């Protein structure tokens, strides 16, 4: 299969014509941050790491950071300042991942390196919709006869749509037996969704998560994850 690194998405011209030669997926607007179609705090208690503790390689805002435990990211005002390891989303500290053609699912994501268990992969970025905007879009995509859908539930009246605008996170595929999960994190009072490994993911391996978004309409998409325990279709029951 053809592959490409995440830096290949930064050059729209070379991208567009790579796409014409089918060596890259179709063009979409690349964004670093969620874009609201309609516009709508305090620090952790981690004891600053001494320069020596930092040298030894001790982790700043690690497993015991009060902010991390609550899936809240520290700000510029964290007592560990620049050394805070709990600003992954804001600092784009994404895993090393490539975009690959799969036999039947379209494009996908794979580890370029071994990925430890419980590792941040990518934020799922896109246009944030309310229910009304969501229902407009479902109808628009249905009428265009789109195959690939990019909806991700954020919360009540907030659905992320990475159809037109998003990042490489939009290439991660469903599996019934996944190696990743979603986590909803608080970043500057705003909620965001990121992919995280659930196990050690060998280099070259396809990255996958259990997509549980509630099915609408009559005909559901067939699942080609190939797990022995495949549910056979994409989306949650209803
Ligand atoms: C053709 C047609 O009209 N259909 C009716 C609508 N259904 C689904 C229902 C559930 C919402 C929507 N799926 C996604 O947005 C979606 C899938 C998916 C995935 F499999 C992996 C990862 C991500 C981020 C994913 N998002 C449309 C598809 C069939
Ligand atoms: C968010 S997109 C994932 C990226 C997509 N493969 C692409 O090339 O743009 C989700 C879509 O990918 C396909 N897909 C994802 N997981 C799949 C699976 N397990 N089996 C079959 N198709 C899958 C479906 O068309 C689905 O609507
Ligand atoms: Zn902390
Ligand atoms: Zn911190
Ligand atoms: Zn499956």
């Amino acid at each position: 299969g053809p592959s490409c690194v995440m830096d290949d998405f930064r050059d729209p011209q070379r991208w567009k014509e790579c796409a014409k030669q089918g060596k890259m997926p179709c063009y979409f607007d690349l964004i670093e941050e969620n874009v609201y179609l309609t516009e709508r705090r305090m620090q952790c208690e981690c004891t600053p790491l001494s320069k020596d503790e930092r040298a030894q390689g001790e982790i700043a805002c690690g497993e015991d950071c009060l902010n991390r435990l609550l899936m809240i990211e520290c700000s510029s005002r964290c007592p560990n300042g620049d050394y805070c390891s709990n600003r992954r989303f804001q600092r784009k500290q994404h895993a090393d991942v490539e975009v690959i053609l799969t036999e039947k699912k379209g494009w996908g994501l794979r580890a370029a390196k071994d990925l430890p268990s419980n590792t941040f992969v990518l934020e799922y970025c896109g246009e944030v919709l309310d229910h009304k905007e969501f229902k407009a879009r479902v109808k628009e995509y249905a009428r265009n006869k789109n195959i690939h859908y990019y909806f991700m539930a954020l919360k009540n009246d907030e659905i992320i749509d990475a159809t037109q605008k998003g990042n490489c996170s939009r290439f991660m595929n469903h599996s019934c037996e996944p190696n990743c999960e979603t986590q909803k994190w608080t970043v500057n009072g705003q909620l965001r969704v990121g992919f995280f490994t659930t196990k050690l993911v060998p280099s070259g391996s396809e990255l996958t998560f259990d997509y549980q978004f509630q099915r609408y309409g009559k005909e559901a998409q067939k699942c080609f994850c190939g797990s022995a325990n495949c549910r056979g279709y994409l989306g949650g029951e209803n």
